[PDB]
């Protein structure tokens, strides 16, 4: 459960959608006027936020903002530009820029700079290769049907379009090769689809792997640091655990694990506190662990564990947990007894 | 060989299909009445099953059912609602809900709960990014062709449809850019398909991996526990073997390994018993192993080994088997001699 | 280079294609008769081969053929059945069965039996789930547009067809949703493609991995056995090398490594012999290794190494080679001196 | 940042594009003449380059070129052939061959020779199976609709085209099965899309993995060698680091890491030198390392580090860095103090 946990992400989305509702031709005066003024108000809310950021050079503990401020700058300045420069009806186009804000929430863009950054001698090379296949296809298609269909295969651009249709396996159905050689050639084109199709995917494979891997220094190094338990484990041991550990922040008054809900892992608390729906309500603070009972005996959730407040939790798999227990029998002993304490 | 192994899975399917046959317009009086009454009978069968579950809070050994009961409840109550409230012909729609039942047999949903559960700060961000890309394309396409085709590109929704067609690589062929800039733009869209296309796939990569991984605590920890052989092996050693071990339940009188069929692995028996088609018919119970002869000597199946009854088997790869043998020479010695025993 | 190495594979192919040339309607008497008679002759050649296999239960080295014989049986009996039963022109359809021969050459079916065999409690579950989504889409699409287009959406199967078109991202262009609800629904359908799309691919990921892995017992256990060099290395060490080692057979008089071609790996000879184009032509037999010079000094191929005859070779990567050298300094010393011998 | 880093790659591309600009039918006298002459000049530039290469058999440090020269030979000779033999307007087709030049800049073709080289006994087998499935569909589709649509399903090649459309999930929309059996069959065809579609992708999975892996002998062995730091680490330790290490060449006067930009890794310098925007400008030569401060304390880039000149850099991830530090506490000590030196 994730309700009110991300206050900033939740509010922006409706504003983003309003841009589309407005952009409809032949709309009545009553709706269009209201919607148009709304963007000005949304723009103003962002404008207010900007002043706080522009004016303020303090963040508290740790933060860095050069690439990020620029995104914010473009987002607010553009709507302003359209409003002032354009007295005309079509300035709503400029309001599209809010699309950029979602870039900020995600892990991938800062990481991508780097994904793109260390593997592009090969990555660009593959895309350039792609341009080549497309061009070759345009040439091959043009030569075969130019006499029969001056209208359809009249020019290279027309043939290239057919390739666009065929190449990504979209196909329109408006243009087809009447001739035998043409269909056989298509058989080769159909096969070339194999190489092309693979391209779309190999790229994401690396970006996503690295993106998850990065959470390891913050969430699995600094975050783990909170749990004193991890101190006895070796550097080599930690990395395996580090890839394994995962993170979320559960909102207050919500339930992390329902009572009796199958429990095949345990949760560690980094920040915030949780409450255990037990004979003796137990509040767990940072560095604490729960649901270990579930692993030691194999039974579901011991108690409904509810995050009293927004709390950051780490989870350990039964496979991983066993590794912890074998490494440190004394620690395993601690979980067994602590578990008794929870129930 | 899987025949009568899953008694519940086999029966539900015909009922599921019948919902579609009924939903055909302009059907004759004779057939439609009969098929319509069938749903009431199937509904009743489920109703009977529900009473057993609702009424009974007892199971056998260990079981947990909160998320699951709700599914069953919705599946039966809805058909009821349609039958009573609606005397009208179109109540067959309500019978669709049986599609929910298949969710229950699979490993994916409870695990998915977790897959979605610990990786969605990034996952949602990706989908949100996607909504944005679709929107940008709608705007871009509309601006270029509005004057030429008021009929086709007259409005954003119309442009958005083209994007739907192009984006997933489906393409209808009823709409196409007539202008040079439009086709060039399509070239970027064609490329943007690369990122989009990857989205569909990255998500499944993690869920499926985790789903197989999960079988490890039950099938590869508790299940292995049955074989006394695994006790010597270290915690570190077990995980590699654990990922490697796989499971099924072979039904009675069926053949697990046809005699002379190639034997490149061995089978371990957790539950049930098996029979070996040899000079001395041998019945193997839980914790027992067979086919080892095949591995020690490299030979095909020693005997037709048939499951006398429904039996749960674990199998070990030749690569993995060697690891077992190297770790414990005495165990390797045992398998060689046991193997003599089987033949 | 692969030319005459696979004699059986080369010959079957032309015959396989001939089935299609014959099937074309309104062909002249002169050509059609000739092609028709050819199948009878090809059938006869296979018939001769069958008698050899049926009559003979001898192999002379080690072999197993129950599942395989059945394929051969069906392939020959069917053409026979059509020839005798049908004096009619359309018996060429029966000749299609030769397509089964290709299954025999490949690694995948015997393995697939097994891939399907230990993972289907989950794989079937996913496919059945897929049927459910398809059905749900048919229902949702039908209800929305039945009044407007009784001709297009008049029935469930008409709607189902649209689903087939949309679902695999094929899209014909003939049918589209005019209504607002329909296009928005399409947005969900567009997203549902994510799950559908990954399905096609997740399955192949497992079979192909396993298929390559399997060559390890034959090629990387028994095959390695030939090289005395591998004897010193530990069971744990061998598996890493075993995944790494790869195999082919290079035909006689051909070049394995053209002289001065880059040499970033070395080759081991299991069967057959090779010749080294050097000051002292050197013939290497089984258990021998070459191109080690290339790794020790980093230089390209030392000499043109050509297989005098059909030879089976294993190759070791530079990363892997270093591991071999670090494990056994004495062995590394041997490769350096042997290398001097080659040059 | 990559600007003037690749001088040869940058210039060739415009020439490649001009081939398409010329090939447009019904163009004016003024433009077509000029563009046509440009190819002759570009051809001449390449001709000039070839003479240097043909004439010169010496490079500098270390090089090889048999397969590569042939590519260059074909590229230059063909345009010449068209120029001399063809006085006619359509000799621009011959200019397409420049597409080959991009093959040279990439990792994949030499590696592909090898990817194709050790795994094609299986890869060809997969494709052959594919050709067969296509044929089976042609036969199946023809038989069902031949009487109803003699014009559409009149012949096998007409049916085969439908298969081309359906199989790659392109679909034109011009041809559809009217009959019930045909649509049901399509459901199986739709599902067969699972296997086919995955084909396009499994191939790239291995080539790409190997392609990145190869950079390890040059970049991660030779690159490792420049840094004296890597000498202490064990052979087993190096491979994990080797896969992890990545490379690029940042051009002169550009910024490697912007000041204050986040610093979650460090950079090692193999060739060239860098300058640190610090109190005491520091120039780092080969074997040197920077950004370690960022890792030791976790803070962003210490100083703007700019490559004074074209410089080749290696980077170490925080997870990997910790491994380095744990293996050699004294080295960790060195980085902490060196880091102080940088700031
Ligand atoms: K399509
Ligand atoms: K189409």
């Amino acid at each position: 459960l994730r309700i009110y946990a991300p206050l900033n992400a939740v509010l922006a989305a409706p504003g983003l959608l309003a841009v589309a509702a407005l952009t409809i031709p032949d709309m009545s005066g009553r709706s269009r006027l209201a919607l148009a003024a709304l963007l000005a108000v949304i723009w103003g809310a962002y404008l207010l936020q900007l002043a706080a950021t522009l004016l303020k050079r303090r963040a508290g503990v740790v933060r860095d903002r050069t690439p990020k401020i620029a995104i914010d700058v473009l987002a607010v300045l553009v709507p302003l530009a359209a409003f002032l420069l354009d007295g005309s009806p079509d300035w709503s186009l400029y309001c599209a820029v809010w699309l950029l804000k979602p870039l900020r929430d995600s892990t991938f863009f800062p990481v991508l700079g780097r994904v793109l950054a260390n593997e592009a001698r090969n990555l660009i090379g593959v895309t350039t290769l792609f341009g080549v296949v497309l061009f070759a296809v345009a040439l091959a298609a043009y030569v075969i049907e130019r006499d029969i269909q001056p209208e359809k295969f009249g020019s290279i651009p027309q043939a290239m379009w057919w390739a666009v249709v065929t190449l990504s396996t979209t196909g329109y159905g408006d243009t087809i090769p009447q001739s035998f050689a043409g269909r056989v050639l298509a058989g080769a084109v159909m096969m070339s689809g194999i190489g092309i199709f693979g391209l779309w995917a190999g790229i994401l494979a690396t970006g996503f792997y690295q993106e998850v891997r990065r959470g390891d220094f913050v969430r699995n190094w600094q975050l783990v640091a909170a749990v004193p338990l991890f101190q006895k484990l070796g550097p080599a041991v930690l990395v395996e655990i580090v890839r394994a550990l995962r993170a979320r922040t559960v909102p207050a008054g919500a339930v992390i694990c329902r009572i009796g809900e199958p429990g095949d892992r345990m949760f560690f608390v980094v920040e915030g506190s949780v409450s255990v729906a037990t004979p003796n309500p137990v509040e767990l603070g940072p560095g604490a662990f729960f649901g270990e009972m579930a692993l030691i005996s194999g039974e579901p959730r011991s108690a409904t564990v509810s995050a009293a407040t927004t709390v950051s939790l780490l989870s350990l798999h039964s496979a991983d947990f066993q590794m912890l227990c074998s490494s440190s029998p004394e620690i395993a002993e601690i979980f067994r007894k602590t578990a008794l304490e929870r129930r």
